[PDB]
């Protein structure tokens, strides 16, 4: 047991290793904390690394730092204690159990790296073993924080191997992480040894999203834009965090009714409705009376087939005179509006892409404001 | 300058005072400025409990950051966040900091939310102790509590009438509301005053006008936060959701919301009985004579200028046809959703707080869930 001023640890509880660099387990001020014990020769990087958690952790989804002592021989920082990286949380077994929603670590995790890029900080180095996991707080909730920022590989951005970093890098990154999450365990550069090449090469697939189901066809959408070998491509993080990616069911059915007010009164030659029709009958399937269940057909009598505007026209008026339906309709469509909205994705796969790209022609108006950056 | 361990401070530095005679100092703890509480060998074990307390309840934003805290022959130090200003300094002397009253309260109430959740009672809320934030690199300034857990004026009655439930602190906290929202009054009256006022059930909120909306909305909910009979006071959580933190846009989708409910609903039922009962009033005996000509005009026709349900109606209507209104008609009423809806509750002051109190009836139903506390 070992005691350098207010921090303290058992060097048995050993939690990792860069440089000579451990990490135990330790208390300070009688907190759980991780404890990073630093050799000499490092001494001036880690009252840089100390400095940036000063300013940087007063957001929840930036690691908490606490405190750093010196003895003579070597420099300790501490942490909040956490219960995995999100290395161990994809890869080990059983952290399955703790149920966690993978868009919501995701979520997290951009929301601080957000937060670094508002104050000039560029992570550099964002992977899954330096997003860390929380211990669950008294109501059971875990959430992401990221650590290691400022400072083999298979993260990193081509443009960085090909002398200041702008932030695009760190969305590079993001976009591998956010892959790696929802496919557990796979990257788009491929297995861990061969990633980084395959970055320089320009080398990815993404082919645990399947074409055709509305969930992978929104979050590829979105990946294949944050790992665009060109940087000036990629979204920043506010604008990530805007993506249907992350929008509730409620809020993606709200941008459908929005949208198919907006439309009510405009031309059908107009420049809106025409991008909307634009390849609309692949996304209605040809007809989509007669991909919706039999209960709804009888329901439904001026829409025609054919016409996406038409299906989401449809979509609000069911929605709009839900109570009044009948008890057969309600049920084919399910409640509102987490089941209802379901009962239109799971059928159209492209509906919701392809109406959000459709509709940044109206980006700019105070109504679409929720859904797109600005 | 003194120092002590990990915390240090120049005496001269003197914050404030306390019981027992403790001092606050300004100083530093691993180069972050803290405030600095030094207390006495008779109170260290009062002192441990305190710190207890906070390293349990510190993580929510709305809730003061504790530090560190460090121990001589003679003393013990406890280091907190440094701030800006209590709210006694803050309301009494900063109002070009611009800060939004609502928003204070609506943070400090989030913050006792927080320690209710964790069966903590605060006993002791006040404005001395609800410290506000020194700006962030944002320039963001937040509220937070401090002192829980451990004259007067802002004590509950039934505490001077053996554990406190959490009631009490509501008490407080709606005295605090009237106390911002007034710049400086106390529903209980002056300060040495108010203590015995409380005990004997007379308070005032006069500051509140009867016909201004943002009034009557504020004084419904003080009213019964400061409610002499503990189990008429709404919990922490259930205040949150009351529409005296509700932006104008979530106050113009709820009258939206409201007129969708009731477009199919017979007079004969309970939901319109209940929204007209009373409604002469909240009219002012013909909406249609106190609305401006351009909006007579183009609401003609078939609205009952008597009914409340017609008025939510005719709101409705113009905000969903917005865009293809006469431009005179949209200058009269503003863009929307600010103005427009700034435009019916400035003419109609109870118009909100009565739909409000009439459409519990639906409170339950899922539409409604933005709304009301369940
Ligand atoms: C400018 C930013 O600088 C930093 O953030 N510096 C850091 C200081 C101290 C610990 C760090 C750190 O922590 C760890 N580094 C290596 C291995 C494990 C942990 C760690 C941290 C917190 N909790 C835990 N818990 C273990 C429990 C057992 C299962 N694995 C997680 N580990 C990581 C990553 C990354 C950075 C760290
Ligand atoms: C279980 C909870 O226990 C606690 O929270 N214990 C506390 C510890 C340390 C300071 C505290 C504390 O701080 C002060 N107590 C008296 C006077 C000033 C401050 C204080 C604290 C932080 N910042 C500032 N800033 C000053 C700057 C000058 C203008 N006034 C505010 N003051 C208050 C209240 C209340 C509680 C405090």
């Amino acid at each position: 047991v070992v005691i350098v001023g207010k921090i303290s640890f058992c060097p048995k509880d050993v939690l990792g290793h860069a440089e000579g660099t451990i990490v135990y387990r330790g208390m300070f001020d009688n907190r759980d904390v991780a404890v990073k014990r630093i050799l000499p020769e490092c001494f001036s990087f880690a009252d840089r690394e100390v400095q940036l958690l000063r300013e940087s952790d007063e957001h929840p989804n930036v690691i908490r730092y606490f405190c750093t002592e010196k003895d003579r021989q070597f420099q300790y920082i501490a942490i909040e204690l956490c219960a995995a990286t999100l290395q161990e949380y994809v890869e080990q077994k059983d952290f399955a159990h703790l149920g966690l929603e993978p868009i919501t670590l995701l979520q997290q995790t951009t929301s601080g790296l957000a937060h670094l890029h508002s104050l000039n900080i560029v992570h550099r180095d964002l992977k899954p073993h330096n997003i860390l996991i929380s211990m669950p707080n008294a109501h059971g909730k875990i959430k992401a924080m990221i650590s290691d920022f400022g400072l083999t590989e298979g993260w990193i951005a081509p443009e960085m191997l090909s002398e200041n970093p702008t932030y695009t890098v760190d969305i590079f990154s993001a976009g591998c992480v956010f892959y790696y999450v929802i496919s557990e365990g796979s990257h788009p550069f491929g297995k861990s040894l061969q990633r980084q090449a395959n970055i320089l090469l320009g080398a990815c697939s993404l082919d645990c999203l399947h074409p055709e189901k509305h969930e992978d066809v929104i979050a590829r959408e979105l990946i294949e834009k944050m790992i665009a070998m060109d940087p000036q491509k990629r979204p920043s993080a506010k604008h990530v965090l805007k993506h249907p990616f992350f929008w509730s069911l409620e809020k993606q059915l709200q941008f459908f009714q929005d949208v198919s007010d907006r439309i009510e009164k405009e031309s059908l030659d107009g420049p809106i409705v025409k991008q909307l029709e634009r390849g609309g009958r692949a996304v209605v399937k040809m007809d989509w009376r007669e991909n919706i269940t039999v209960p709804l057909q009888t329901d439904l009598r001026t829409y025609k087939g054919g016409s996406v505007r038409d299906l989401l026209r449809a979509m609000r008026n069911k929605k709009h005179h839900y109570r009044e339906l009948p008890a057969e309709v309600r049920e084919t469509l399910g409640s509102l509006p987490d089941d209802f909205v379901c009962y239109f994705t799971s059928r159209f796969p492209h509906l919701l892409a392809h109406t959000y790209r459709a509709m940044e022609l109206c980006s700019h108006e105070r109504l679409f404001q929720p859904y797109y950056f600005h």
